[PDB]
């Protein structure tokens, strides 16, 4: 199954944090990284003297159950992020989001797929479009269509 994961990092030097995250992702059991989008850039939240967020999309082939994949993304966030020496929601941390899992729709307390409100998030949709231009959501909605009809903030590459 092809799962699509969104990477978000505004910690230290994002470039090497995203690279450490990609290595962790590729080490996930029963999983193989198909492709990685270009790195995209978004402004910090709060003080503007912060680092920009580095955003990216990853196509990951996997035989893991959705919840098993979530387990590992959550583990990597803890191991790579700064949760121990900071806060869970800490300003500068690592975000791994399961945007899509095959053509599956998952509505449960622990995991929502497609990721809730991702269709309104350009920093997720644009990188996803770069690696999967023909992508269609489970509800039949085409990615290319959403990008033509919804208003998004400007998204420059890193």
């Amino acid at each position: 199954t092809v799962a699509y994961i969104a990477i978000g990092s505004n910690l230290a030097s994002p470039l090497e944090q995203v690279n450490a995250a990609l290595k962790a992702l590729g080490d996930i059991p029963e999983s193989h990284i198909l492709t990685v989008s270009s790195f995209y850039r978004t402004p910090p939240l709060g003080p503007q003297d912060q680092p920009d967020y580095l955003n990216a999309a990853v196509a990951l082939e996997t035989s893991l159950a959705p919840e098993e994949l979530l387990n590992h993304t959550q583990r990597i966030e803890l191991q790579q992020g700064r949760v121990r020496k900071a806060e869970r929601w800490g300003p500068r941390t690592l975000d791994l989001d399961i945007m899509l899992f095959g053509n599956e729709v998952i509505n449960t307390e622990r995991l929502t797929v497609p990721a809730y409100d991702m269709k309104n998030r350009g920093f997720m949709l644009w990188p996803l479009f770069e690696i999967a231009p023909e992508l269609v959501f489970p509800d039949g909605e085409m990615l290319r269509q959403i990008l033509h009809t919804r208003a998004f903030d400007k998204l420059n590459k890193w």
